[PDB]
């Protein structure tokens, strides 16, 4: 009977399949939670998603469609919500620790279903405290996919950690965990996992191996907030917040979430100088880093997490559009659409196109059509010119990975994006493409 | 005939201005360089100056019942949330939060500010350190010659990066570095020389240069307390600063900075500040690793706006400290106490007095429980007594006579910008009552 919006990816899925007709149940019912509260001033009973939510205007001039425009990744109304308690937030002098830190760990908690959350200065810091309050020492190995963004293996780098690249399930983008057990070593500690463009990866069964081998397991859920069950059979799962990511702040932070109570105190001690909690200069610990999130950046965190649940969702809707007007391109073979899943966020939006045509594909859209493209990340890990990568990754061979690699094209996606220049991307994609894959 | 005067907010011009701003005549002979830094002296500058009354706003009859050490809602003014309002009323609209133009133009500044060709802002002073003895070619194990009571960040960096600390005795009048005590140190591993400017003294650089000279040595300073210090980094190759928000100038967050007249070094420190990157090429790595460490824009735009206090502040703190040093001269005549010297080369960052080993808890105790006067130790605990695996195995037997000594008889009173001098003339009677015994 009740349609409740969690804001998470299972029930936005069926949210998208009631409000297309499709009746779910009656009441819409919308969650007590602050990754939910703009929904509340825009969703009605008889909301239409093209007027209400996109403001779909068909005849608005376009002459081109930028892939992300970093202007429009914030709102009016965010801009607004910022001043607002920057302006409560700038007098009380508090800019590194504060209430706001807090508060904003709380609320990451009980979104997380997480007994604990430590805010942190990047996603890329939450990954290399991760590690090390797991226990990571020189020379330990780290079994990763060599897709992901350098962040990953520079957080496992930097620690002093070895990264052991596996190959990708070619349709999702995730590590093979048919893949993993091969490169078990007795020098082998972690698997990280990376929930690439916002895919959640087969974390069930990456579980079962990671008891088999008594290894811990630390995902890079960097892209992937909104996830059903994110972090569910994980030791630690990370997150940013940089100004890009589904939800990000005003600079840069990121989180780190554990249900782990000692695993948490260590994590703390990693992130700030390695003191004992909450006492200062008293060092229990090595060494450690100063890696907290800021107070402020906290404050504009709780501001634009009240966009979340709505702005995942309208990812969804657009991920939705492409998949269902560009059925017939997949249906006569000429490109690969992604599933449309539920445990996917659509951080990122991965079309696969015929390796010999995606460089004269993405000219032909931006020549011709305005239309901005690109591909997420243009080189693997294990082909960076480094004297590591010779050294250490010399002959290294990851057929999937690097097929898929040659293969993926990324389209605009984000939640302010819209509908007429989604028709513009579309329209472009039909008149560019003339082979098969 | 006359002399100019110029105000270049540094520590040296600080100390002239302080006797011209004491005296009758200020005139044309008084230049303001042009220079962001001194934006906030322009306006008060166009009339005669009674220092008391015009920076402080001296109220010598004010009911004060509690002298708070470091208030941090004082730490910004009204002006300066209303300066940050405003650019971030234009900030936040262009959305460019971590990379953009406000990052550029404060590296700029700082550049010209320093006299420093490169200026890399950091996303601290702890990763300025960490990312710059990284950059000048750190490998696993080299050896860094450091003193062992500054705050835990230096030493942190060092770890971090996968150098070993090593420890060597201060100068107990200035709390700073022995470079009398370096050579001794040296060993085939000896990488690095890594000085302190600790509470806002100059260590003595041209020293430390002539010693890592002869031994083939890079120096990496420790600046960051150090902010407008006469000839900051002249004998450095790398000089790392903070713009933690109770630094001498800071922003609203954590940030920080390296310097370097080196260019090759320079695009070493921006290669690893960001992923290992190719200078403005992402996701094209050209070292093995690198971090997520450059400023946030929005906070350089802060940092612009803040900034333009900074030659006045560190005025203000040195009228300040010269005040304390002045009424507070019975004490140590009496020897009761130690206190600072009144130099060119201090930026008064903390201010620190000695007294007796055995009385400075009670001393502590009985200002704060008699007079509500809060006083303060940095830092309670020095580096080779921290209780870590690392102390407890590899620097038991480390004797520091100096550090030691000097850790146990110092005491920090209040002292910031926006202090006013009636709680200072309360800091000082409580003072004169508590004390009793000599050192």
């Amino acid at each position: 009977k009740q349609v409740k919006i969690s804001g998470k990816s299972k029930e936005n899925m069926s949210l998208l399949k009631h409000l297309k007709g499709d009746v779910q149940g009656k009441e819409l019912v919308i969650e007590d939670s602050i990754v939910n509260e703009r929904w509340k001033q825009v969703l009605k009973e008889k909301i239409d998603i093209e007027h209400d939510l996109f403001n779909y205007q068909k005849n608005r001039e376009i002459s081109k469609v930028p892939f992300l425009p970093v202007d429009r990744l914030i709102t009016n109304d965010e801009v607004e919500d910022i001043l607002n308690t920057l302006t409560e937030v700038l007098p009380t002098g508090k800019f590194t620790s504060g209430p706001y830190l807090e508060q904003f760990e709380k609320v990451l908690s009980t979104y997380l279903h997480k007994r604990y959350v430590i805010a942190t200065s990047s996603g890329t810091d939450a990954i290399m405290i991760g590690l090390l309050a797991l226990g990571l020492n020189p020379g330990d190995e780290v079994i990763m996919p060599a897709n992901s963004f350098s962040a990953t293996e520079n957080a496992v780098l930097a620690s002093g950690g070895v990264p052991i690249y596996v190959d990708i399930n070619p349709q999702t983008f995730c590590i093979d965990p048919d893949k993993i057990e091969e490169a078990i070593t007795p020098y082998t500690k972690f698997i990280l996992p990376v929930h690439l463009y916002g895919k959640h990866s087969d974390m069930q069964h990456i579980r079962q191996i990671a008891n088999r081998y008594k290894l811990k397991v630390i995902e890079d859920a960097c892209q992937g907030i909104g996830l059903t069950d994110l972090g569910k059979y994980a030791d630690i799962t990370t997150l940013s917040f940089n100004p890009y990511k589904n939800f990000g702040v005003c600079g840069k932070a990121g989180a780190i979430a554990t249900d782990n109570e000692e695993l948490a105190k260590k994590c703390i001690q990693f992130s700030y100088h390695g003191f004992e909690v909450n006492v200062k200069n008293k060092k229990v610990i090595n060494f450690g880093f100063n890696s907290k999130m800021d107070n402020l950046q906290a404050a504009i965190g709780l501001e634009r997490m009240k966009y979340l649940s709505l702005n995942n969702f309208k990812r969804l809707f657009l991920a939705d559009r492409y998949i269902t007007q560009l059925a017939e391109l997949q249906n006569k073979g000429y490109i690969e659409l992604p599933e449309l899943s539920e445990d996917h966020v659509w951080h990122l939006f991965p079309i696969k196109v015929r390796t010999e045509d995606r460089a004269d594909i993405m000219t032909k859209l931006n020549e011709d059509f305005g239309v901005q493209t690109d591909v997420y990340y243009p080189i693997l890990s294990h082909m960076q010119k480094t004297p590591l990568v010779q050294d250490k990754y010399a002959g290294l061979q990851l057929v999937h990975t690097e097929k898929a690699h040659s293969q993926v094209l990324h389209l605009p996606l984000y939640p302010s994006f819209t509908l007429e220049e989604q028709d513009r991307v579309m329209e472009g994609l039909f008149h560019v493409i003339k082979q098969e894959i």
